[PDB]
Formats: C-alpha cells, sequence, structure tokens
C-alpha cells in the first residue's frame, strides 16, 4: 500500500527496492498550523489558525490517529476542527471511505472514496504512505500535517486566543521527562506489540514481546508514584501511552500474541487507563468495533481467518479512585 | 489426512464424495480389554487383561491421549502398560515417529516411522483417521481400541484382580451423572473450544465460543458447591474435563480465541484444574512444551507464522484448599 510517482500500488509493492528508501516527500506534509501563520519548526507559514479552515481525517481503529481526537477534545477544538473517519477495514486500496460501517463517514468535504485520492488532491506526483492522520486545510487544498505527534501539539496551543479549553500537554518544565518517556514508550510499547504481532520469525517475536511486558512492568511502578507518568499532571506522553493500553486487552493480546498478562491485571496500569477512559469526552472517541474488526479484518497476514476474538472481559466504567490516591 | 484404502494421504482425503463418510473403517477399532477376555459391548473378545501384552501410543499433547495416561496413572497400571509418545508435531503424513524432541520416545516396539505404519501393521487395507490414542496388543499385532473414552474404561476395571490400585472412576451409583456431565462436557468444551478455534465464519465461532464460557460459568456453579463435578468423589467426568481445563490458559485462549476469561480467573475452576494437576503422579503426564508445540506450529491453517505465544502467566503448585473446603 504506497503511492509511487502519482500512482496507487495496491500492494504491489513491489520487486526490489533499487535505490530507494522514498524520496523527496517521504514526509513533505510537516507544517505546523500556527497563532500567528508563522511558520513551524519544518514546513512553511501561513497556516493561521482559525475556525472554518481545519479538518482531521482520521480512523477511529488506529492508535495515532486516536491521539488526535483526544487531544481535540481536551482542548475544546470541536468548534474549530471538523472531523471524518475512514472505514475501519483496510484492504487493497488502504483507508477508504466507504460509509457503511457505523461512525465510517465518507470523504465528507470532497467526497473521494480514497484516502490516497485526498493525498494526491494535494500532490498529484506524490511518492510515500498514505497514512491517517491527516490535518487538511479547506482553504488551500493541501495537507498541513500527517505526523500526529505535532498535530496534538499544534492542538495544545495554536488556538488558545480564539478561545480553546485551557490546558498545556507540553509544558517547558516537562518537556524533557516527556521526550524520554515518548521515546521508550514508542519502541517498546507503542511499536513493540507491532513488531511483535508482526515478527516472522519465533526469536524476533520472543524479542519484541519480552519488551512489551518489561515495559508494563517498568509503568506499573512508576504509576506508581503519582497519578501520571511525569507527576500528578496529565501530558502528552501519558495520551499517547493510552492509545495503545486501550487497544491492548481487546487486541494487542490475542491477536499480537501479547498475552502474557492482560493491562486489567495490574492495578496501576489499569487504573490509568480507566482514569483517562473516564474524562469527560474521552469515551466517545474510542469505537471498539473499529478498533476490532479494522485488525481482526485486516492482517489477513496473521490471521487468516478474519474471526474477531469475544475479547478479554473489562468494564472501563469502574471507578478507579486513583483521583482521590493522588498526592 | 487420512489413510485411503492402505495409502496415506497427505490432504487430498479424498475424491470428495465418491465414499463415503469414511468408512468401511470407521467401524473403528473398539474392543474392549476385559478381566476375563470375554467381549466387550462392542469388538470380540479375546483382550484379556495381562501383564506385558498391551501398549498405548500417545501423544503428550493432545487431550483425548492424556486421558489414558491420567487413568493409566491413577489406576497404577505402570507395571502392565508400556507408552509410546509420538512427535508433537502434526506434519504432512500425520502423527510421528520422530524423536528429536524430548519426551518424544519413537515406536518403542516396532520402530516404524510413522503412526499411520502401526494402523497399517493392524491393518493392510487400513481406511479412516489416524489417531491417537492407540492401544495395541504386542501378542495379536492389532489394535484394541482407538476410543479415548472407552480405553479409560477398560483401565478401570480390567486389571483390577491383577494389583490395579483400587479406584472406581464410574461407579455404578454415580454413572448416570457422569454420563450427563461427559455430554454437555464433550459437546460444548472438549470439543467445543475446536469448533471456535476452527470455526470458519464469524458466526459459527460467535455460537460455539458462546457456548465455552456459558459451561465455565455453569461448571464454576457447580465446583463451587463440592470438590469435584459431582461431589467429593473424582470420576472420569472430571478426568475429561480436566485435559480440557489445563490446556486452556496455554493454548485455547489465545491459540483459538476462547478468550475473555482465562480459567485462573475462576476461583472454583482454577482451583479445581490445581487439585487435579498437584494430584500424585499426574503432574508427569503434562508437557507443555509438547502441548503448546503441537497447537501452534501444526495448525499452519490457523497460526500461519506458527509462532508460539508467550503464554498467560499461570502457576499450577500454589495451593489450593479443596481439599479442606469441602463439602
Ligand atoms: C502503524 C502500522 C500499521 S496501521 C496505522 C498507521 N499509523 C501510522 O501511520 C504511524 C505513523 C503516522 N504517520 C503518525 O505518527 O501519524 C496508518 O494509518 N497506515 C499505514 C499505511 O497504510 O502505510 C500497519 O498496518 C503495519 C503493518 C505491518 C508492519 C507495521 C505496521 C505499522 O507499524
Ligand atoms: C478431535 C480433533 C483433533 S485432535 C487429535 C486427534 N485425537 C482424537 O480425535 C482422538 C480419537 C478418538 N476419537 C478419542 O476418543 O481418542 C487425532 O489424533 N488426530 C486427528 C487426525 O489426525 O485426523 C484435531 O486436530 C481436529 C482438527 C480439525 C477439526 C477437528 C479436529 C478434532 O475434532
Amino acid at each position: 500500500g504506497q503511492l509511487i510517482d502519482g500512482v496507487w500500488h495496491d500492494t504491489w509493492y513491489d520487486t526490489k527496492s533499487t535505490g530507494g528508501k522514498f524520496q523527496r516527500s517521504a514526509s513533505a506534509f510537516r507544517n505546523w498550523l500556527t497563532a500567528d501563520g508563522a511558520p513551524g519548526p519544518t514546513g512553511t507559514g501561513g497556516f493561521i489558525a482559525e475556525k472554518d479552515r481545519y479538518h482531521l481525517y482520521v480512523s477511529l481503529a488506529c492508535p495515532w490517529a486516536h491521539r488526535t481526537l483526544i487531544m481535540r477534545k481536551l482542548k475544546g477544538l470541536e468548534p474549530f476542527i471538523s472531523v471524518s473517519v475512514v472505514n475501519p477495514l483496510m484492504l487493497e486500496n488502504g483507508w477508504t471511505f466507504d460509509d457503511s460501517f457505523p461512525g465510517a463517514t465518507g470523504d465528507t468535504l470532497y467526497q473521494n472514496e480514497f484516502l490516497y485520492q485526498l493525498y494526491l488532491h494535494a500532490d498529484p506526483h506524490y511518492s510515500g504512505r498514505v497514512t491517517v492522520p491527516v490535518l487538511w486545510d479547506k482553504k488551500n487544498h493541501t495537507i498541513v500535517s500527517n505526523e500526529s505527534a505535532e498535530i496534538i501539539r499544534m492542538f495544545n496551543t495554536a488556538f488558545d486566543a480564539l478561545g480553546a479549553k485551557a490546558g498545556d500537554y507540553y509544558p517547558p518544565a516537562l518537556q524533557t521527562k516527556i521526550d524520554e518517556l515518548n521515546g521508550w514508550i514508542y519502541d517498546t510499547v507503542n511499536n513493540g506489540v507491532y513488531k511483535a504481532g508482526f515478527a516472522t520469525s519465533q526469536e524476533a517475536y520472543d524479542e519484541a514481546v519480552a519488551k512489551v511486558f518489561e515495559s508494563l512492568a517498568r509503568l506499573e511502578q512508576i504509576l506508581g508514584q503519582h497519578r501520571y507518568l511525569t507527576g500528578n499532571q496529565l501530558t502528552e506522553a501519558d495520551i499517547r501511552l493510552w492509545t495503545t493500553l486501550v487497544r491492548f486487552d481487546p487486541v494487542y493480546v490475542t491477536h499480537f500474541k501479547c498475552d502474557k498478562h492482560r493491562i486489567s491485571d495490574y492495578l496501576n496500569l489499569y487504573g490509568f487507563l480507566r482514569d483517562i477512559y473516564q474524562m469527560p469526552g474521552i469515551a466517545e472517541t474510542v469505537n471498539f468495533d473499529h478498533i476490532r474488526n479494522h485488525y481482526f479484518r485486516s492482517h489477513k497476514t496473521i490471521n487468516p481467518t478474519g474471526i474477531i476474538s469475544i475479547g478479554p472481559w473489562q468494564d472501563l466504567d469502574e471507578p478507579h479512585g486513583r483521583d482521590v490516591r493522588f498526592g
């Protein structure tokens, strides 16, 4: 599933990467949207924050797109950023504006039917992956960003003066601590579960899966000491941990065979999971149907049957007391 | 894949229709070992219980085979019954005498290569599945029985005058309850994990896995009232349930997608599991290396990578108190 020099290549990708790692737009969509329209640290201006200009294209299944939705909720960005939700099933073409599936909405702007359409509608000679989430500029018809880690930093502050809800999920004091955390939590866990669930060899799988539980144990301990990863405050590290956690019992445990312990077995990790979940307007950003149809039904490499498991038992509404406990 | 009128048939079993519920060989081997050599209810006579004559061919991974090993220990039949353990791994020619794998012993009698050869040595023109366990008559060079449910009833009485340990696992007073439990357990549970695992449609899976957890729940009430399924007496219905229980967290949970609850989440089922496991002599009949290699690696249909999940944590040695709670 890549788009090469403007044409879709289903999965006929391909017959030897002949020089190689592609290419000049392996991320040419890394602009920032800004309070004043100035350029961010990469990319170009003038993406100034304002209402009725911006649009988020996402899956409800993807942990990477899910952080942008969480952020849009916590920051009160609903009146600023309207949303389209691709179909959960990622087959031959890639993400799909296939409606039908409850909560998949079609490309509700320019009703394409492929996410690679939209990426071309903004570079028709584009060479690279066709990913969610996509931060889209209704005005200049292109892609501000398709990088979830940055889109969430835009949301963190770019709208503050236009009346976003209060909250700074990357405050200077903690940016160091947050950055170290984002780092290992990405290797060992955000990525850890995909590495394990897509292992080729058994020694690869043991490798990944062992790392996954070595980090679960280490995080169980930190959470642990204080309500969240860095202490008493919610930060973007927590939200990024969280998008993986909420998927772990319903999917990564049986489907990616990370099956040594369920999250609901750790006191603190499970407490954390329920804590963030119960924050207001966070539950509605969680769709288990898209989560489970997507992973079970799309990864025929791994689950030839497309049979979706009954799924580990869990009640995320169970009061957690992490607000009392801490600190 | 089957044996067809004498020849080993890898997969293609065989000419689809044109014959024939498989087959004049379904007629199975269903003789009885009896104390006096009279025939049982099926087959012929002349299988008199006696030392040095009879042999058991098992897999250590299968729960049908496991039954006959448990019954062999509880009844103290080791002096009369020697054992060969196929190899865990069901390649293209079903069960195999490959002894590379620890605990896999090769054909301790006839050093054939393949279990199906044993069936051929007892029958040039055999046509049926080639299963474990096999109860082998060294003297006549044929198969007494390849039916685990009957084999254990023969172990339960046939050697009673030759020094078998006292013990009836199917006493006349409990038979009608045992026959009901057996029926319900084999359908929804010993077999239920298989119907769910190898379902083909979401729907057939949904129905199978539902019935599993619904039976587990009822078994959990039952085992909350007394040590064993029918009271304080251990019976063949317990043994039959237990050999599926013991495989459940290591394999069926993840490999057959019977997730939702692990056995170790049930107070009573999990106590019951540890209770039987810890009986003098039982623990040695359990081999997780075989159990887990067999299911993960042999079922390429269902687990293509043939990777063996790290597996749900459990510790069966921990004290259970069911000797005393009751009852
Ligand atoms: C993530 C992930 C997927 S599905 C979700 C995915 N998310 C990302 O994009 C991560 C970075 C991102 N740009 C940002 O930080 O926002 C996407 O939307 N699609 C992929 C595609 O179509 O290329 C997969 O299916 C797979 C399969 C095999 C190995 C690894 C993988 C693998 O690692
Ligand atoms: C049972 C069972 C198996 S497990 C291994 C099987 N054992 C028996 O069934 C016992 C024979 C007798 N009835 C008993 O009471 O002992 C045998 O050794 N081999 C099967 C073969 O090689 O054909 C399986 O693997 C499978 C797979 C797919 C669908 C159903 C099934 C399915 O139903």
